[PDB]
């Protein structure tokens, strides 16, 4: 399977993005 | 495929990552 994992963290925030097909 | 994109930053160094299998 194909998936995608993203993780953003700056200042004091954390935006963990994701996705799958 | 496996995509990966993150953007973590601390102190004064931004660790960015980008790549897809």
């Amino acid at each position: 399977r194909w998936c995608v994992y993203a993780y953003v963290r700056i200042r004091g925030v954390l935006v963990r993005y994701r996705r799958c097909w």
